[PDB]
């Protein structure tokens, strides 16, 4: 499983391209456009090819999404030479020579000899995340139909309030979730959190957070132990620290673990009547590189990302002066993780079952739990 | 740039692959040597290819690190058959069939059909770090001499020792943190740190701790923002993750950031007489996927590893009954979490200034560097 | 750099992605459009992203090629699912259940455990070719720009006529190439070449033929001679075998070369005024894996791949009986592989070269070459 | 699965390094001894990783072949420095500056701006492919012992020989063709070979020739036909045309089938017992980009490639002026081509059938083989 994302934030579309998706998993534009409306939660598709009657084909999946705002944009971000007088008249092409803190504007100016951050903005926009999300819809219906796998998120803080930290979500929660306007699942903790934002609203401010996604009904093996690259921990780690404003990831307990003893640190095992049973999750559903049966827990921590107004000194590049950068999410950030932990599952399984459609990928996978089972 | 390790904890040897090496970098087997030495620090090398009088030939680097207890091993991990009925009188042959938590052993075992956990945890050690080092010793030999880069690391925390959140050393304050029996660089953590191992090692308990590298010399532009893939964050996550025994990653300030407000979440930019210049570094010299310029900071989780005595419960996959988990290091995560660093930082190195030769890539990263101070 | 292609033949549209091209070069809609015309050549393209005002922005490059014959496939190459009441009635909705000898009907289907070879067909087909020339548009204005490297192609033989093996053309004689009805460079091997194709239309069959990319300007040492990945005959040679209809190629003087001495089979070396200086190319510019700066020259032979009315024994998957075929091009082969050679070129020129923007790469190569010269 | 080959001609060892095999393939080093002699046919083995007691462990698998003239170079190709002063007194560190035609030198020296062919050489030289013979054991291992499929090779051409175009051999001629002094499988094509050899011997020249990879008992779909690079002929040719000295590549009747007509150019399809039947194999066992079931035959073209003694006019680099090339093997390129097609068919195998274990990859092998059987 390979996945690509291209477009600019004020281009004409965004598109996403999976290659590697076995044939037969039943995907649809719908189930596309409901994953990108669960990406505007919180406080235009068409499927171009790879997909034929709501069944993937085997090739390559194309998915644009079209921008709204377009004809705003279609001659200051047109792809074709426009003359340059006529260019020289429009306001909105104006250059941008302030470089946000936080942001991808100087190091990207600077590594691509822009000087205008334009070029740099468009395409590191977290809009491209949109194209992740329809990207992730064709690896979340593979895992659910061959797995029976589920995955969903919910937000553990924003900004200064009390983490939750009681037990994850199940999937008949996600609902509930969804309709929370800081995507909570705890009642205490969603009315902590819709305090800190009313308090930095007002301050006119902006907040940061932490999110975890949740990944259920695994087998045992995904990933492996074999090599740093082949571990499903390293394999997540890029996939959510990759996504714009992440700035720490974490499995299971995370940083919390790196301060236990090892006595009251893991997860122990018990006999049960179908495979071994555990009390704690504190991995998070990841041991020694590979999924041990037990729910997958990732927790992706976001830095605030819009910039607030008037508040942070920058420099003109054009001039060399001092400047005030001028201004261009936590929920969302939660379903955007949920989609990258979702990819790398996906290409993990056709990994360790193989297969090129969805069938025989289930008939690899009954034989294997079959096996696991005759131990 | 490419790396790839491989050796059994208990095989003749380790061996050590780099491919993509530019040539005419100096680096010897003395330098892998002392390398490897920092690795052991807290509380027999042979270079088999690619390298001729001390200078990399631009092949792939083939590094042996022997193992010294082989005469030991030499039957039961030997590659080819052995009599089994010779094999059934060897006491340190008998299976072990008692997976440890925390460990790859009981998801190794399921994944690939063993009913022995040893042919898992004898690749699953993090004995396997000692090749990485040995690759990593390539990279920073790179870095110095092409960039003036300099990695580095020192212990934040072990066990429930107040963090030391001050500032990060630069490189001539390494010395002063090999010696330190937990590589600290500030007394005051130092002796805390220690106070906590004194009282986990009289309670036969283990800890684990947080760890951070250090890289200071970098150019701005190294990374990118144009996908989840490229960005540096990203890479250096998976780098790091994929380490045994880490849960966590962060980049600079971390999860911490995620719970600060915007207006105090950045580093703000001023003017200077040779560029952009910062007062804070919470980002950790990375941002919208990009080196910045600024020290990068990297900082990894790392659970307690050591199986405490008697105190895991566990189950014994041939009988199905309970058992207990039988027994088979901060500072040296640090030191692993550098070399990880290293490996790459080359690679986007190399990526973004390309070139055959040591030389010609210094000319691309000269000729880059006045291109940007011409701005 | 890497490429990639969606569509299928009846689908809505093709998608070409190519992502790492640096930021800078100058490539249009008009220059993607007269290379899918030179494709048309022998006997609605619209810029999705990574492309500002005629420059290459640096992200992934999404190029979109409408299907024209879209309204009459739209049911039948729906993505969505459809009544499959109303799909019943449907005449060209039919499976197709008896494989074409030389495609990929039959072991597609088995592959992927489809009944209907449609879906495998659609992906398979040559229209693909159209996706992959956007792309190589795109790399081959890298080229030209970067390096003043053209490449092109004739046709050396189709079917029976006596292969031309003069001297290859120049980027001057390109013109009368493409307005040759063969793509033939020789007047003597253009008629035999036409009379082939006459003698087979006539009988009612179809002819393969022969074809050579030939790219001129190339600099000394692109590719590498350090394992077989790397060297750039294997890279050309996997680029063009992967071409639909594709059962051979050669660099040089390929196949002949195998049967001549050593006394008479390379190319000796002279002294020049402005570096060494070769008197033949039987090596076809490149030598160890490299391109030693004559021209390159590579040799596709392409298999007749239209199918042969009721020529053509085949079995009827459905029932296991007999039946017969039914029916669903060497200079626009040509004009492919010339796509492919510029693709890998491209991205050899960007390993060694290195750069984010046009302008550091050319730095780049302006200094490697000065350096060569004061040798 | 991936394989990495490290070592110079006269380095101390060669390494080979396989990664992604599954576990419980029966290998031996005695089995990596018999194909290192085989590559020795024509006119001291270690295994340090992967392989327990004859059988892979599922991690990465290091080889070592080593070098018996180790003793005469371990100074002149030694990896650390050596005093300047006592090397310029060693004879045999002379510099290379007299580049041979057809081979890596000139093109390398300028690449990696060496003045000293030696590197280049010692690395470029064709011994690297004893370590490729060593990984692509593993290979035939598991695609013996999971696929039941056989690998081999026999020469079609040497020198000015009439090429031998009856039947391929089966796995039971390859005793005759190993005992052959050309690896002919015709007597009378042996002949004309041994032959065209003493004409070139007492000529004091040199000779290249044709080569024939065989697989047998290919399952029906390996490789695909979704992309370029997914197409089995792609990844066949890319690795074939990667060795030293190959010079073209051809599947099945290659550049003869585009001198066909589509009527008599492919392989046309029959009712039979147990699944559709051929009676040509003019496609070599590939169609589309996938196994048919057919024998599969790769053909490489192979260059003379030991230089002639004071035949080749070659520059001195040093100087600039003229001088001659300095001097430093079809059937056992048979064998080495025979190496690499087992390496991509391996990977072909486990893309499809995935598996950690042996066990668990002949189950879904079954499995899918039950499938197509039961349509």
């Amino acid at each position: 499983l390979r996945w690509i994302t291209a477009g600019e934030s004020h281009g004409r579309a965004l598109v996403a391209v999976v290659e590697g998706m076995v044939a037969g998993v039943h995907v649809t534009s719908a189930d596309i456009a409901d994953q990108l409306a669960r990406r505007r939660l919180g406080y235009a598709v068409t499927v171009l090819s790879g997909i034929r009657h709501g069944s993937t084909l085997g090739g390559p999946i194309a998915i644009e999404i079209g921008n709204t705002e377009w004809p705003k944009w279609e001659t200051v971000m047109a792809a074709d030479p426009v003359d340059p007088a006529e260019l020289a008249d429009v306001a909105r092409n104006a250059p941008l020579t302030r470089p946000r803190p936080g942001h991808a504007d100087y190091a990207g100016m600077l590594k691509y000899g822009f000087d205008d951050a334009r070029p740099v903005l468009e395409r590191a926009s977290a809009r491209e995340t949109a194209a992740r999300v329809a990207a992730g819809t064709v690896a979340r219906a593979f895992l659910r139909q061959a797995l029976g796998v589920e995955v969903l998120s919910h937000v553990i803080s924003i900004g200064a309030s009390a983490p939750y930290e009681g037990p994850p979500p199940r999937a008949e929660d996600l609902p509930a979730i969804d309709a929370s306007p800081v995507r909570a699942y705890d009642k205490a903790a969603e009315a902590d959190m819709i305090a800190q934002i009313e308090a930095a609203k007002k301050d006119g401010d902006t907040l940061g957070g932490v999110v975890e996604a949740v990944a259920l009904g695994l087998p045992v093996g995904l990933g492996s132990f074999t090599s740093g690259d082949h571990r499903l921990d390293s394999q997540l780690a890029a996939a959510v620290m990759g996504i714009q404003a992440i700035k720490g990831v974490e499995i299971g307990d995370g940083f919390q673990t790196a301060r236990r003893r090892g006595s009251r640190a893991h997860d122990e095992m018990y006999p049960g009547p179908d495979g071994v049973v555990r009390s704690t999750n504190r991995a998070g559903g990841l041991e020694g590189g590979m999924t041990n049966g037990q729910p997958l827990r990732v927790r992706a921590a976001m830095k605030p990302i819009s910039t607030v107004p008037r508040a942070l000194a920058t420099v003109d590049l054009a001039t060399g002066d001092e400047a005030v950068a001028i201004h261009q999410a936590v929920p969302a950030a939660g379903v955007v993780v949920e989609t990258m932990v979702a990819l790398v599952l996906a290409r993990a399984a056709l990994e360790k079952f193989g297969g090129d459609s969805l069938a025989e990928t289930q008939r690899n996978i009954a034989a294997y739990q079959r096996s696991v089972a005759d131990r």
